[PDB]
């Protein structure tokens, strides 16, 4: 680990102030999450995160349910992280 080929999603277009806990809380509504890494980037530029679910099926559900939803004013893009 900590990532998994089908268990990890990549989330794009997060606001720069997003915290790991905020990501955890939002994404864990789909299923339990094992880890969250947020990419280190300049403030006021879009951020990315890798979110790894405990179960592959829940990763797929997050892609379906949470892609192009609004998170802190941003439309987030959710897909396989591979
Ligand atoms: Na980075």
């Amino acid at each position: 680990g900590p990532l998994g080929s089908m268990k990890t999603i990549l989330v794009k277009n997060l606001p720069s102030d997003t915290t790991q806990e905020e990501v955890l809380d939002y994404f864990s509504t789909i299923g339990p999450i094992k880890s969250v890494f947020i990419s280190e980037k300049q403030a006021n530029t879009p951020h990315k995160a890798f979110v790894t679910y405990k179960n592959e099926e829940e990763s797929k559900k997050a892609q379906k349910c949470l892609n192009k939803t609004i998170f802190k004013n941003h439309t987030i893009w959710v897909g396989p992280g591979k």
